[PDB]
């Protein structure tokens, strides 16, 4: 019933300042809409390295997406997606950061490029993983397909590709049509 949800977001060099900002604003739009629910949130920037920008405890105490993300600094480096996802699994989904042990775990990966590292995500198997790939880096079917190994199956359900960063506005509109009292 409880959902612990991590936004794992790309801070690579390829992102223009306004593109990075549109990611930030997308995350806030989502959290604001799901205020006062069974959702609790944390946000991790990844590039070459990984940074938990805020954790579940931070979210619980303040409940203010704007404040929680105010101090994000765009890393401007690589796109170490394998390491990032592994970092979330082992270093973010923990009591110490406010995670609830029995909650349903959800990861929302937002990226504008293919991974710069390699390996596996065995450690993240218990997490429901969604991945949003954005921009001209994902023009080809082959580039979209590379994202599939990161997300839960089927890709048709757990993978979304967006032509541009403006389409995050549109995805948020669509998302809200999937909100129900169950
Ligand atoms: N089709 C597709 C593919 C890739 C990305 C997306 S975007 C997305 C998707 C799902 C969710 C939330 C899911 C959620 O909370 N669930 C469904 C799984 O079971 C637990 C509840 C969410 C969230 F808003 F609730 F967090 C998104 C979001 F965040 F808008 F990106 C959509």
């Amino acid at each position: 019933g409880n959902v612990d949800l991590v936004f794992l977001f790309d801070g690579s060099m390829s992102l223009q300042p306004d593109e990075f900002q549109k990611i930030l604003d997308f995350m806030k739009d989502v959290m604001k809409k799901l205020s006062n629910t069974s959702y609790q949130f944390a946000a991790v920037q990844f590039s070459t390295s990984y940074k938990t920008e805020f954790d579940f405890s931070d979210y619980v105490k303040w409940k203010d997406p704007d404040a929680l993300l105010k101090h994000v600094k765009h890393m401007l480096l690589l796109t170490n997606t394998f390491g990032a996802i592994n970092y979330v699994a082992t270093e973010v989904f923990r009591e110490e950061l406010g995670a609830r042990p029995d909650a349903t775990k959800v990861l929302i990966i937002i990226t504008d490029g293919e991974a710069t590292d390699s390996g596996n995500i065995d450690a993240a198997k218990d997490i429901i993983r969604y991945i949003i790939g954005i921009g001209k880096h994902f023009q080809t079917k082959e580039s979209q397909e590379t994202l599939h190994k990161f997300a839960s199956k089927p890709a048709s359900e757990f993978v979304k590709i967006l032509d541009t960063f403006e389409k995050l506005k549109d995805l948020f509109t669509e998302l809200q049509k999937k909100i129900y009292v169950i």
